[PDB]
């Protein structure tokens, strides 16, 4: 039903008054991304990191034919919503046919994990775990950058996002969707054997990145070896969290071997006050760049099941939101793809250090540019502002397109990103689904590992966060739009 262009269809009051009816319309124009050659590869259930849109049309032009663990736990965390029987997953996935959603994320996990399959018999070296990858023909092949390499953090986030879907497929009691869940267990427990032997170098040192000897030799073939690369750990409390609870609960470490995980991370965790203006101070978790996108974890493991980190995250979004205010920024910050040339097509580059320096370990950051997905971690504590501030960035010319929300816009509106990435887009669906957080805790809990998790994250956190400032301050709305500056809306969308 709803137009292509409905972000300017409703006021910003309008969407503060009923943040149901505008993220209906949000979930249906992203469920469009949901297509082959556009978001993944039907043929083998693989996603790709995205695609291009050309920039008059904003139709499909040039796929990225590659992707990464990272991007199936967005893609896995949706499916485990729409098995569930989700009527936003459904939106989504199945608009027209809400009740097919199931199947349909049924269908694509079952292709997918043929693919997975085949992928550790030709490359068993990466002992269950994925490197960046191609995804654009029937096998999976590693990028080339990606020879002998895998990242902790990318997996740790599609480890958790298997155990969620697990769960949710089992609680439909539906006989051929709980079959499809212990196949993907027999996966996902074969990764428990390898985790420690890949990516534990001992000392709570966990690798970055594992430089595999050679990625055809099994992993306990006589010449195989695995080394952190270089003196990059996951020793810090963004994404890379997800893998550390893995490697505790899973990976067979002795108990000082757990106490020295937690050990090693905790000069990473540090609080720090954001003021700025008449804007705090407030209290925050210090971030590497503050992007939204270092605070992934808490849509996979119940987090906010704990009031004191509970508090210091809500505090996140007290900051960002009235960071942005106070800077007169008509978005907020994350990780994101930079602009595209309109004369070549292509994107420029990628901008990793864009959030909020005062409170950030990388204080060189790169503000030109501002992305939507910025404000999934806004809407987990509050959907309507997160909404809102989703909004005022799809308003910009040529940040809605017949595939959703586009990729980024330069805060004063002179360039635009015409691309899509699950990323950008569906890192904000799966905050609009709540997480995948509920799924994981009922699993723990059966598993019995939840009161551990309890304990430990709220013994690391209440240690270092005392005496939390700014917690009456709002969360603030939106104050400057993003400037015209003569660019033209898509002509599929407009
Ligand atoms: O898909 C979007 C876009 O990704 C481009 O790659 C970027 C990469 O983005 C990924 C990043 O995670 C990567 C990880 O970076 C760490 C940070 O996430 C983390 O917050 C920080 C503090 O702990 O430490 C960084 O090292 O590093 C690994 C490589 O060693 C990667 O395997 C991993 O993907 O964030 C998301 C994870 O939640 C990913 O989904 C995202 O793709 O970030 C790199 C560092 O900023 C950057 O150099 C790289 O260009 C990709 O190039 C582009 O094609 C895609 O469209
Ligand atoms: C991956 O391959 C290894 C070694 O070839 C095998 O033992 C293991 O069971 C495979 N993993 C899965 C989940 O099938
Ligand atoms: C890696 O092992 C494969 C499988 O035996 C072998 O064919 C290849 O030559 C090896 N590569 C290197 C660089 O040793
Ligand atoms: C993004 O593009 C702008 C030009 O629009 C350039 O000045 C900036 O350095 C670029 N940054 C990256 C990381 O590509
Ligand atoms: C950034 O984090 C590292 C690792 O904990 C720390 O040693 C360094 O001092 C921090 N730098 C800043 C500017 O916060």
């Amino acid at each position: 039903e709803p137009s292509c262009r409905f972000a300017h269809q409703y006021t910003q009051e309008q969407v503060l008054q009923n943040p149901s009816k505008f993220i209906n319309d949000v979930l249906f124009w992203e469920g469009k991304f949901h297509q082959n050659n556009i978001s993944y590869n039907s043929g083998n259930g693989m996603s790709y990191d995205g695609t291009n849109i050309d920039w008059v049309t904003g139709e499909g032009t040039v796929k990225h034919p590659f992707s990464a663990a990272s991007k199936e736990s967005l893609q896995v965390m949706l499916y485990a919503h729409a098995i569930a029987g989700s009527a936003d997953a459904a939106r989504f996935l199945s608009p027209n046919n809400p009740s097919a959603a199931p199947g349909i994320a049924a269908s694509i996990m079952d292709t997918k994990l043929q693919t997975y399959l085949r992928f550790n018999e030709t490359y068993p070296g990466f002992g269950g775990f994925l490197p960046w990858f191609t995804s654009s023909s029937q096998d999976l092949t590693p990028t080339w950058d990606w020879n002998n390499r895998v990242p902790g953090l990318d997996n740790g986030e599609l480890l958790w996002a298997v155990y969620a879907f697990i769960q949710a497929a089992e609680n439909t009691s539906n006989k051929s969707f709980i079959d499809l869940a212990k196949k993907w267990q027999t996966w996902m427990d074969y990764t428990k054997t390898t985790a420690a032997h890949i990516f534990y170098q001992g000392e709570g040192k966990v690798c970055a990145v594992t430089d595999i000897k050679n990625q055809s030799l099994p992993v306990y073939h006589p010449e195989q070896t695995y080394a952190c690369e270089g003196t990059s750990y996951l020793n810090d409390p963004y994404q890379g969290e997800l893998f550390t609870w893995w490697l505790q609960f899973f990976g067979g470490l002795s108990d000082a071997d757990i106490e020295a995980l937690w050990e090693y991370k905790r000069p990473q965790l540090v609080s720090v006050d954001y003021h700025i203006g008449n804007v705090g101070p407030i209290t925050v978790q210090k971030g590497y760049w503050f992007s939204s996108h270092e605070t992934w974890k808490v849509l996979e493991m119940p987090y906010y099941d704990i009031d004191i980190i509970r508090r210091v995250f809500q505090n996140a979004e007290r900051a960002r939101t009235c960071n942005s205010v106070v800077t007169q920024v008509p978005g907020m910050f994350a990780s994101i793809n930079n602009v595209t040339d309109p004369a070549t097509g292509d994107v420029v580059g990628y901008i990793s250090n864009a959030g909020i320096p005062s409170i950030a370990n990388q204080t060189i950051q790169e503000l030109d540019v501002i992305t939507p997905y910025s404000v999934f971690p806004t809407v987990l504590f509050d959907k309507g502002v997160g909404m809102a501030w989703w909004r005022n960035m799809a308003i910009g010319k040529k940040m809605q397109n017949i595939y959703g929300s586009t990729e980024s816009t330069r805060r004063d509106g002179t360039g635009v990103s015409a691309l899509l990435t699950w990323d950008s887009k569906v890192s904000t669906v799966n905050a609009i689904l709540g997480g995948v957080s509920g799924l994981v805790s009922q699993k723990m809990k059966a598993e019995n590992i939840y009161n551990t998790f309890v304990e430990r994250i709220e013994a690391e956190y209440s240690r270092v966060f005392k005496n939390l400032k700014g917690e009456h301050v709002p969360f603030c709305l939106p104050q400057e739009t993003v400037p015209d500056t003569g660019l033209v809306d898509f002509t599929t969308c407009n």
